[PDB]
């Protein structure tokens, strides 16, 4: 009936539409493992193969929290430097916090091109301490054990954040975060999951994790450019030169 919870359920909308896999299907799925022949398949593979096999996910990845942050109430009639602003420094954080849902705690592996594979399939990229980092967030993430809807609804804030340098306004954003967060608290309230929110990862450690990944694939970008079909074209030439 509230503006409320209607604004929950178009958030939990948006994200199950923008969802590449359903979660009952990587989860099937954890029993399908890269056997030690796949193993070295991977990593016998140049690093600009499995740049462009990596680059080409991310890209997709991205593309698909383009798609979730157009379709949250609010976010289009924003300025385009402020949805910019706030997918530049945010879509990149999003497909971090969503990668938990392809990660299996169990075994330390994530489903990657049809199975489960550890962090050791990557080797020929030659960046183990940030991928080590990553499945760390994940492993971290993972003990949560986080709802779809909660899914959702965290990453609705994670891009949806007016403390964002460069916002030219400011208030908009902070009526949209206001509501969402709102959102939020009362759909953990009603479920009986408020114990998460001190579980959180701290806003620094995702910001930290994120520009590390970012300034890689803009290394590997600059050796190795793969080219892409942009969906949001302004926030393309921002990250594409
Ligand atoms: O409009 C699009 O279709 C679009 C596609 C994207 F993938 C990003 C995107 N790629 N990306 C990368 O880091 C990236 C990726 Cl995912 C693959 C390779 C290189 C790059 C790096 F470094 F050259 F930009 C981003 C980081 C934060 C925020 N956005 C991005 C942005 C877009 O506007």
């Amino acid at each position: 009936l509230t503006e409320i919870e209607h604004l929950v359920q178009s958030v939990c909308k948006s994200y199950r539409e923008t969802c590449q896999l359903r979660l009952e299907d990587l989860l099937r799925q954890r029993s399908n493992i890269f056997s030690r022949e796949e193993v070295t398949g991977y990593q016998r593979k140049s690093m600009w193969e499995m740049w462009e096999r990596c680059a080409h996910h991310l890209t997709e990845a991205i593309q698909y929290v383009v798609e979730f942050a157009k379709r949250l109430s609010g976010f289009m009639e924003l300025c385009q430097n402020d949805q910019i602003v706030l997918l530049k420094a945010g879509a990149m954080e999003v497909v971090l916090v969503r990668m938990c849902r392809a990660y299996n705690a169990d075994n330390r592996t994530v489903f990657f091109e049809g199975k489960y594979g550890g962090m050791e399939l990557f080797r020929a990229l030659g960046c183990s301490e940030l991928i080590s980092s990553i499945f760390d967030f994940s492993h971290s993430l993972s003990a949560l054990h986080f709802s779809e809807d909660e899914i959702a609804l965290y990453t609705a804030l994670v891009l949806i954040n007016a403390h964002r340098p460069g916002l030219q306004e400011k208030r908009k954003v902070e009526q949209l975060q206001y509501n969402l967060e709102l959102a939020f608290h009362h759909h953990l309230h009603k479920t009986h999951r408020q114990s998460i929110l001190a579980k959180l990862p701290p806003k620094g450690k995702l910001r930290s994790l994120c520009s590390q990944h970012v300034e890689r694939l803009q290394i590997f970008q600059h050796l190795h450019p793969i080219v892409v079909q942009a969906a949001f074209p302004p926030l393309y030439k921002e990250l594409f030169s």
